[PDB]
């Protein structure tokens, strides 16, 4: 699709069978998710936004589908203030900015 | 242009008479940009991330050009560790995301 920045860029997301609402965020190096429960393993993590550092679970080579189109990579899942899907994982869709 | 997100979409722009560099990030409803001394009126505000909170100064109808396109609207001035062109400017230059 060819998505408007009028409104958050807001998609659904499919992971770990489950359903879920994430932002497009090219800012973001790294795809961050709210607490959820993953299955296999994960090694703790920081990872660094506007206000500081944060603990993170990192689970690599995760299954994701984000607006129908799969993708394969890392996922970390901490306290973030909103599901972010990052340019680790927007590049797999094949997602670019135009202007 | 067309801008892939192999690295970060870091752009030049021109705003109080400087040229910054800056990220287009649609995760970012309105712009931040690092410690400036500009002129005029503002207001206090918190913006919020991973990590937590940043204190800033909000301006208003501030003029700045990305990548030659012309834009006013609100910038929040901080310190924020990198400096990031929102939602309310990309729209602006007819910034959309594609895949
Ligand atoms: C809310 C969703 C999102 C935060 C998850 C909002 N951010 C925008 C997002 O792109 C940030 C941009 C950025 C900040 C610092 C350093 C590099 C890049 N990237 C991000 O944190 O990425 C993480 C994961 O990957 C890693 O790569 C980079 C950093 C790590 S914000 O900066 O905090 C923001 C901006 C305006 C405004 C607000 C909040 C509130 C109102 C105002 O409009």
């Amino acid at each position: 699709p060819q998505i408007t920045l009028w409104k958050r860029p807001l998609v659904t997301i499919k992971i770990g069978g489950q359903l879920k609402e994430a932002l497009l965020d090219t800012g973001a190096d790294d795809t961050v998710l709210e607490e959820m429960n993953l299955p296999g393993r994960w090694k703790p993590k920081m990872i660094g936004g506007i206000g500081g550092f944060i603990k993170v679970r990192q689970y690599d080579q995760i299954l994701i589908e984000i607006c129908g189109h799969k993708a394969i990579g890392t996922v970390l899942v901490g306290p973030t203030p909103v599901n972010v899907i990052g340019r680790n994982l927007l590049t797999q869709i094949g997602c670019t900015l135009n202007f």
